[PDB]
């Protein structure tokens, strides 16, 4: 007379919040919580329910009827929020090996995040292993750098910043 509930990230199969068990007497109708409000705050939309292994489940009422045999209900959620790359404009001196520019990136989900960096000044390159721009700029001038960030669910954001390469004379 138990029912195991999971709240699952459809992209990765991971628990977004801890699984919850419900119990009752045999035949007792028990209300289960799909946690939609909490998951919305986490940047997820409620997407589907799998009750293949809980035949007593009523989706309209969000109930199970407890039986001698265990039951399982899985609620699935989709990450609908793009990653956040927080980067500002940067000045660097021509012809000097730069302190790397770290492209600070976070996300609400449970999977990978991949950045795509373009428009770098001559001498600069994106080190994807350290998620940082590295190099020695070769030429005075300003460049607009574009960073596209994509999470594993394929939500995308785009940010830009300028790199200004300056000389002392
Ligand atoms: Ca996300």
């Amino acid at each position: 007379a138990v029912t195991q509930v999971r709240y699952v990230d459809v992209t990765t199969g991971k628990d977004i919040i801890p699984p919850k068990t419900y119990s009752g007497n045999v035949d007792q109708v028990v209300t289960i919580d799909n946690q939609q409000s909490a998951l919305t705050a986490k940047g997820y939309n409620y997407t589907s329910v799998d009750s293949s292994y809980a035949s007593t489940y009523n989706d309209t009422n969000k109930t199970v009827k407890m039986t001698n045999a265990g039951q399982s209900v899985t609620y699935y959620f989709t990450d609908v929020k793009a990653p956040t790359v927080t980067v500002g404009n940067q000045t660097i001196e021509v012809g000097k090996t730069m302190n790397p520019i770290v492209l600070t990136t976070t996300d609400n989900g449970t999977g990978t995040v991949t950045n795509t960096v373009t428009g770098l000044p001559s001498g600069l390159s994106y080190d994807s292993a350290t998620n940082s721009i590295i190099g020695t700029p070769t030429k005075i001038g300003q460049s607009t750098v574009t960073v596209v960030s994509t999470d594993q669910a394929n939500n995308k954001s785009t940010t830009t910043f300028t790199i200004n390469v300056v000389d002392t004379t």
